[PDB]
């Protein structure tokens, strides 16, 4: 076939029941996901493939960075209560990673004041149990697939990409390549 189950996925054994439809894991300290967002922009070229009526979920991740990988998952779940994914992900990736500019929950903070969220609104999200049970949701899906690594994608709670299968030669092939499969299995 040229689509093999081991081949550009693998298959759940233990299947995820009432999983959300396109769920995608990261660490804004996995080197990877860095890539993924920055130079193959991953998440974007499959919402360009995909059917629709098809939504798409990205989680963080608590198990890199550890006291601070737990801050940023909190400070991820304030991103989504707000809805200010894409201005705080660049920075975020970068002070992390490129500049080491982020060494603590102030730093990240300082992430989002930059972006223009306002002091008032990020102290109060942060601290807000709508944020607490958004932490929970990351945490459960990350536990629901028995999650030890990212980038991590899983379609419709059965399938798992596997990008160690595509080839690489070409980071735009690549990323097509990524794309097409998770349309396929989302078909599937």
């Amino acid at each position: 076939a040229q689509y093999e189950d081991g081949k550009q996925y693998t298959t759940l054994e233990k299947p995820v029941a009432g999983a959300p439809q396109v769920l995608e894991f990261f660490s804004f300290f996995c080197p990877h996901c860095y890539q993924f967002e920055e130079v193959l922009h991953i998440s974007d070229n499959v919402k360009k493939k995909l059917p629709e009526g098809v939504k798409m979920t990205k989680y963080h991740v608590n198990f890199m960075g550890g006291d601070l990988g737990k801050d940023l998952t909190q400070a991820w779940a304030v991103a989504m209560a707000l809805g200010v994914e894409d201005k705080v992900t660049v920075p975020l990736f970068e002070g992390v990673q490129k500049t080491q500019t982020i060494r603590s929950a102030s730093d990240i903070r300082d992430v989002f004041i930059n972006a223009g969220i306002k002091g008032e609104e990020y102290d109060a999200a942060w601290n807000s149990f709508v944020v607490k049970s958004l932490v929970a949701q990351q945490e459960k899906a990350a536990a629901d697939v028995q999650l030890r690594g990212v980038p991590a994608m899983f379609v419709n709670g059965k399938y798992q990409l596997n990008p160690q299968g595509m080839d690489t030669s070409n980071m735009d092939v690549f990323v097509q390549q990524y794309a097409d499969t998770v349309k396929y299995l989302s078909e599937k």
